Order: C-alpha cells, then sequence, then structure tokens
C-alpha cells in the first residue's frame, strides 16, 4: 500500500485574546477557534512507525497560544497568514499549512446610550471565518467568509414557472415567505506571502463589511424571483466592490414556512391572501449553492 | 399499583405569525416553539387502556395553531393564558394546562439607516419564555424569563476571600473575565384569571425590558465581588422596580476562561497584569443560582 | 429583598476511572459527567459580598477526583452517596448537597467471539444516571434513571377511542409505527445513610438492569392501546420486583413516522395496509408522563 | 460576472421504509437521511430569473420517496446509485447527481435470547454512509463509509519520539489511553453504470462489515505507536481484503484523557503507573487524517 495524502494537526483550539488602550481604559476583545492540519514528508510516521517526523499536534497547540500573543489577531486573515507561515518556515519537511479560524461574536455593550469601556455581548452565532492555505513555494490562498446569518423576509419572493411533470405537487406562488441561512465565501487572488498579505491588510476587514452589507440590502430589497436569482445579485455585487476577490461561493437553505388549512375548522380562513399563521419546517430543506466568478 | 401524577400534551410544535399594517404596508413577525401539557381526569387511559379521555395530541396541535390565528400572540403572557384557559374550560375533565413558550428573536432589518417593512433578522439565540400553569379553580401562574443572554466582561470582576482548606488549590484574584450566559426568570403574582391577565398586558413587555437592561447595566457596571453578589443586585433592582413580581430566580454559568502561562517559551509574560492571551474552557463550568423575594 | 433559595457549585465535570485485575490483565472503564450543588448557610455571599462561607466551585471539582480515587465510582448510587455525604459531614454551614451522575457507556469488546482485556465501544448514547439528594438530617434521597433509550416497533400499536371534537383531526388507527425515547427513573425508599446504602448495594445494579428487560421486553411484547397504557405495564412490573422503589416515572415522546399518499403519482399505493414508506418527523411530538407510586 | 459552478436539490430528507416477511411475520425496517443535489444547464435560474430549467426541491423529495417506493432501500450504494441515475435519465438538462444517505441504526431487539420479529433499538450514533456521483458520461462514483463509531482502550497506546523543539512541552509516553471517533471511507472503482453496480451488491454490506471488523480488530490488538501507525494498519488491511477498493481515507481524532496529579492533596498518587483517575478533555483534539491507495 502507499499513502496518498495526510495531514494531521490541532482542532478546536479556543483562543482569548485582550486588547487594552491604557490612554482611554477601553478594552477590546477577540475569540476564536483555531484548527490547523498540517502537510509535508510525514508519510513514515504512518508507514514505519516513525514519529521523528511529527510535530506534536500539542506543540501545535502551543503554537497558536504564542503566535496570538505575539502577533495581531486581527484581521483573522493576516493572523492565520502569519500562523500558517510558521510552521512551513519553521520546519523543513513542512510544506503545507490549513488554518481555518472561526470568530465569535463579542460586541460592545452600549449602557445609558454609551458604549461600555470592557463589556461585551454575544449578539448572535454569526461568524467570521477564514481558511488559509499555507503552501511553501505556491504563496497564501485565503478564503474568507460569513456563516450563521440567518434571516427572513414575510413577503416579496415568489417561485413559479418552475418545470412540472409527475413528480411534481408543488404549486406556483407569487408570495411566500423566504428565510435562509447565509454562508458567503469570497476567495481572494492568491497572495505571493505575508508582504503581500499585509499590504492588503484594510481590504479585509472592509470587504467582510461590504459582503455582509450587500447580502443583506440585496435579500430585503430584492423581489425574490428565486433564491437562485437572489443570490446571483449578491455574488455579482461583491464582486464588483472588490477587485482582488476571484470568487463569490454562496451557500444558501430554504427553510420552508407552511401555509396551515385550517379550514376544516369552522371555516376559518388562513391560507392565500389570508395567511398568517405557518408552521416553520425543521426538515426537509432545499440547499442551492453557486460560485460566481469573473467573466 | 396506582397513578400518583401524569401529564400528557403535544411538544415542539413551532409557530409562526405575521400581522400586517395595510396603511403603512409593515409587516411584523412572531416565531414560537410551544409545548402544552393537560393535567386531569385522564388516569384510565394508563390503566384501563381507555382512550376516550384522551384529547388527542395531535388536536393539542391543531389548538395551538388556531388560537394563534384567532388572538394576539403577544405579549407571550397573555398568549400562553389564553391557551390553557381554553383547554380548562373545553374539557370537563381537564383541569389544568401548561403552557411552555419559547420566542425566536426575528428583528427588524435597518437598511440604509431606514427600518425596513417586513425583512428580519434573528440578532442572537437569547430567548423570551413564559411558563404558564392554568388550574381550575387556582388561577392562572406565569413565570416569564429571558435565558440565553450571553456576555462577557474583560475587566471588574473579582475573587478573593473565598474558604480555603485541603481541598483548595484556587488562588484569589482581583482582576479576572467574566462570562456568563444569563438565565432570568420573573414569577407574577397569581392572577385570577384571564380578564386580570389582560388588565396588566403593558406590565409584561415593560418588565421583560427592564430586566434585561438591569441584568445588563448591573453586569457592565457591577465591580463584581462574585457572581453571587452580582446576581443579586440585579434581583432586587427588578423587585424594586416591579411591584407585581413576587420573585426573580437567576441562573448563571461561571464560564471559565484560563490564563496561559507562556513562560517556558523565551520568558514569555502571560499571566497576571501581562495576561492577554487566555484559553476558554468548554467544561467544566460554575453554576450559581438564586431565589429572590420580598422581604 | 431576601434570599429565598440557593445553590451554586461545579458542573459538567467529566471523570473517568480505570480498574485494572493485575491477575487476569483485564481493565474496566468507567466514566461519567457529575453535578455537584450545594446548599447551606451561604445567603451572605449573595447579599453582603461575603465569600468566606463560599467553598469555591474549584474546590468542589477537586473533591470529585480526589473521591473518585479513594472510592469506587460503581454503582453510581453509591458513589454519588459517599461525595454527597462528604460536603455535608466536612462542612458546618453546608446542610445539602445534590449529587448528579451520567453515566456513559463503554462496553467492552468482543474480538474473535473473546472478549478483549482493556478495549471498549460506545454501544450507544443511552445513559445510566443518578440525581442523589443529601441533606443533613433527613438522609439520602435517590432517584436512578435511565434515558436515550430509543426503540421502535413497525407494528402491534394501535390508537383508536380517543375524545373526537372540532379540534380534531386525526383518524383512528389499528397498526401504526411507535417510536420513543425512553427516560425511566425509579425513586428509592429514604435512606438514614451511608452504611444503609452500603448494605443496598447490590440491589443498584440488578434494579437498573431489571427496568431496562422489563422496558424492553414490555415494549416488544405489549400489543399496545396507547402510549399511556404501555408505559403504566412497564411502571408496575418494576414496582413489582423491587419493593425498595417508592414509585417509577416514565417520561415518553410519540416521534410521529407520517404515512406518504403517492396516490398523485400513478396511482401508487402506500397507506393503510400498503404502507411502505413514512416520513419521520422531527417535530412536533406527543409527549406523555405518569408516575405510579404503591397502592 | 458568470457562474462558475452550481447545484442545488434537497437536504434532509427524512426516509423509513419497512419490510415485512409474510411467511415468517419478522420485519425488517431501514431509516436514513438523504440529501440530493443536481448539477447541469441551469446556470439561466441564477443570472436571468429563468425557474423553468429548475427541477423543484420539493419535486426531488416527492422522487425520493417514490423510488424508496419501488426500489429496495439496501444495501444504500445500490440505492443511491438507482436514484441518482433517475435524475440525469430522466432530466436532459440535468447532467449529474449527487446523493449523500446517511443510514440510521435499527438493530433487531432479542427478547428472552429470541430475536423479536418488530422491535428495534438504536444500537448506537454509529452511522453508514454513502455518497454516490452519477454523472451523465462518466459512469457512477461511489464513497462508502462508516462514522460516529466511538472507540476506547485503555492501554496498549504509546507515543514517544515525536519532534522536540522550543514549542514541545508534551512529555513521552509508553502508556496512554487512545480514544477516537473512527470516520472511515472507502471509495470503490468507477462503475461503469447501474448493471454494474447491480452485479456487485453483496459485495457492498460484505465491505462494509470487513471494514468495520478490520478497524475494531486493529484498534484493540495494535500495540499503537501513534495514531497515524494503527490507522495506517486498517487501511492497507482492507484494500488487501477488496479488490474493488481504490482508497481507503481515515479521519481520526485523538479525544485527550488527561491525567490528574492529585500530589498536592494528602501525596495522593494518581499518576504515570498510579494513574487511575483522568479527566476527558472536550476541547482541543488532535485530528489525524491519511489516504491509502494501492501501490
Ligand atoms: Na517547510
Ligand atoms: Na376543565
Ligand atoms: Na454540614
Ligand atoms: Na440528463
Amino acid at each position: 500500500s502507499a499513502v496518498k495524502a495526510a495531514r494531521y494537526g490541532k482542532d478546536n483550539v479556543r483562543v482569548y485574546k485582550v486588547h487594552k488602550d491604557e490612554k482611554t481604559g477601553v478594552q477590546t476583545v477577540y475569540e476564536m477557534t483555531v484548527c490547523v492540519l498540517l502537510e509535508g514528508e510525514i508519510e513514515t510516521s504512518y508507514t514505519k512507525a516513525d514519529n521523528s517526523v511529527i510535530v506534536a499536534t500539542d506543540s501545535i497547540k502551543n503554537t497558536i497560544y504564542i503566535t496570538a500573543k505575539q502577533n495581531p489577531v486581527t484581521p483573522p486573515e493576516l493572523f492565520g497568514s502569519i500562523l500558517g507561515t510558521h510552521f512551513i518556515e519553521k520546519y523543513n519537511h513542512i510544506h503545507a499549512a490549513h488554518v481555518n479560524i472561526v470568530c465569535h461574536r463579542w460586541t460592545r455593550m452600549d449602557i445609558d446610550g454609551k458604549p461600555h469601556p470592557h463589556s461585551f455581548i454575544r449578539d448572535s452565532e454569526e461568524k467570521r471565518n477564514v481558511q488559509v492555505d499555507v503552501v511553501e513555494g505556491k504563496g497564501i490562498d485565503i478564503k474568507s467568509s460569513l456563516s450563521g446569518l440567518t434571516v427572513l423576509k414575510s413577503t416579496n419572493s415568489q417561485f413559479w414557472g418552475f418545470l412540472r411533470d409527475e413528480y411534481t405537487t408543488l404549486k406556483e406562488t407569487w408570495d411566500r415567505i423566504l428565510s435562509t441561512d447565509v454562508d458567503a465565501t469570497w476567495q481572494w487572488k492568491n497572495f505571493s506571502g505575508l508582504q503581500e498579505v499585509r499590504s492588503h491588510v484594510p481590504k479585509f476587514d472592509a470587504t467582510w463589511a461590504t459582503a455582509r452589507e450587500v447580502t443583506l440590502k440585496t435579500f430585503a430589497e430584492d423581489n425574490s424571483a428565486s433564491v437562485q436569482a437572489t443570490m446571483y445579485k449578491m455574488a455579482e455585487q461583491i464582486l464588483a466592490r472588490q477587485q482582488l476577490i476571484e470568487t463569490v461561493e454562496y451557500s444558501l437553505p430554504n427553510k420552508h414556512y407552511f401555509e396551515i388549512d385550517l379550514s376544516w375548522h369552522k371555516g376559518l380562513q388562513n391560507t392565500g391572501k389570508n395567511a398568517e399563521v405557518f408552521a416553520p419546517q425543521s426538515d426537509p430543506n432545499g440547499l442551492i449553492k453557486c460560485t460566481v466568478g469573473r467573466s
């Protein structure tokens, strides 16, 4: 037999960092969950019981903490690049590092209309993520994303004109609820290395912000013909506002809210234009994906 | 053998309701998860296979939808009271109804600084809950709560002066991180029935708001001597602002963020006043509870 | 204001213990999750910022490990009794200890038809639990349970003869699927203290075994008239086989499997006696509870 | 802009099927969760709001039920192949179908040492999965797997000889606990289509069985030098017993059980050879992956 591929590392590394402005007294926290997987000339660990090639996952964990101590952890695209570059530069036999970072929200509390200096709230489970692949001799591949952004619009979504055949029971509609959990990924142009990533650092938060804004505005304002159509419109605008983006990927469930016919009870009218009470469905759900790139 | 106690019903009933202001065009959504458990003279269903006494849980589900269609679903204390009262009034052999409601957040989206008429976002997993017990001849017992309110303060929490003995390894501290998931319950004075509940309807949202505000303000401003001390201060203020409240209960985990000693690495200074990078602990966690009432 | 009730402690304490038979070479593992909540004269921690009365939750955690090191951890009813008794005996101002233990399964692996000496498998998420309340001057209250026992029978369940009114749409049936997650609790007679608990130690595993067996046999053999009826039959037998049990409580969801009408497609026959493909429903679900005691 | 890639479909489709042997009276159940994602000439749904190319996800759901009604659902490799082939054969503009199936366990109950004809138990959360990719003109690509197989061995695992540098704090050990959740995937040689898949149907359950057995036996009998080494030995044997397998992939977390030093308490000895009580760690965890193919 032969090893075709191999990676190993430490997953679910939770990290908190605080920043304290000794002048203002203002504190800022960052919390994330880190995964680092390494690749290289490690095959003999598997086939010959040779642990000499193994950088212990425990040591990988240590490195994460130390790197966070010595470098900024924001924006996460920079921190992930610094951490992955470390492993390939530091170990000769290690040629690729895969760094996944999930950023948790800690939003500054407003008290009495004033921003509080050291108190924070988790104002949703929405995540900001990065996947950073650092490969010896091939630079730094960064995919940024937002996930867990849960939205609903109560009208101005439609779905008619789809294929109808003998498997079809769904009725066309000109007014429905649209709810989804947004997963959006933007892939940056390859960077030659850390110097290039650092030259672009302001672009990372601004583009996350843009992506979020565009996502929210388009969902709220588009009179949606389908999930497919609306998501293309989001991807298009993002690509239009940030030239260093190569592709935008969207993955969107369609979380169904079913009308409930109550006519069997005293002729109660609860469908179509009289629809007021709906049953959210846990499963199944539609799943719509698309990757948009430059033409 | 004998049946000492029995209840049965329908759990995990998801419900959505939309309200449409035909004048403004503004829509407002409500989403909740409902549990209804009934008690009464139903013992023979268990001992004699006599299903005649059973109101099918399927029918309970139907009733929930119909009630939501015909009545306001907000505030949830009122809706739960209406639903529980229905079952005890409608069925002779049913003498108590237990209604649990979890309200999910759907917060109106602001677009371009303007509030959007029909688009919403789940701006956290914080829940607003009610437990409503409706008992034939004993009125309506309501417990209101907020849960899943996740907060963190990065300083102005202390913990020193606790009991030290041969089981103790914890060091006293004058500056630590405090993070918790707030579970807060306020128990209303018993209501004689629906008319009384309706007479108090404005008090329910205002008190939820107050409880939330007090909870947030006190956490952010208290230089906490312990979780115990801070939570008492919250309970006290709530009781002070709403006389129809009999008791306030708080249940607060202490979600530990451990200092990481990096001194073993190039003498890196990361503890005490140099503490910048911390390891959030998933488990174990402290759990602190208290019920405060009127003196 | 005044403190009406208070408890505090350490939750989610994961513990593993190994036992090694140096003669046979056979090893046996135990894994559990422990919660310990204490009550006593601790009110001033809340009202006066007085931490002197607080046994740190960190120390509670330590005590758990030490107790497990020095005592058997099986059966869990004994271990919980030892741990709770410790806190009330050791601290003067602490008058009650609440110990919750969840036991995780680690079942010995059979290899080549032979039992393996030190390898184990998690052969389900079924748990064995105990809740032990140790109260100064009132002895030791133990509730034992099994939970997460998921079963299904594909026929020999019925549900007809229930109440029908204008809220009812459910059809009577003489053949349906019955699936549930079994939660069963048996409450022991109060014990005067540890000596009495130790005198009964063999009864704890045998009764857990009996409860499980009775639960499984009755579910499989009863031609069920309803969930209510079947669960009473389980409770009754358990009470009949173990006199030191005061009450048996059962909590059983009814996890619905809905028939799917495929007649709209080429007249496909998939209901009633032709029912072959079903849609498991995630929610809502029926929830049926009962407490059976001695008559 | 341009669409680079696109797929859409229905996820989280729960399906139950019962088989009844009218001769023996014996019933057999199958429960699974299905995801079907389609690809083809659908780009205009995204860019031109053209829903004519869309096979509604609702219809996909229907098709799943109908296919299960008309075909065997076991082994899942066959059922997934039948379902994916359907979509590409049935719709001209649809050129690929991606079918994911998770099979849930429903193990026949033994009562009184006798197998019960219609009662089942979920004897773990271990899953049997298939991923089936059906691509017009390129045949049928099947990946089979088991997942959620949770095991532990209490001794006969070692980890020494790894790389030590200034990031390393981990100590070498010759005796530790090894616990993991097994995720194992075997990739079949490409099949030309359904006829070929059907010719191999007996090989699918036998190979799942083999993979499981080899996995269990090797974990229990290997005196493990590392996770890497042990998993290679599993992959190798599987490849050796089934020639139609092209590659075997393993993904294995290392779920750490940390020694607890209790020496600070009355000189309690709980480490190294005296190690009896351990603290399972929820996070972080090691993550070890490898793909083994034919040499
Ligand atoms: Na390198
Ligand atoms: Na009544
Ligand atoms: Na005491
Ligand atoms: Na086709």
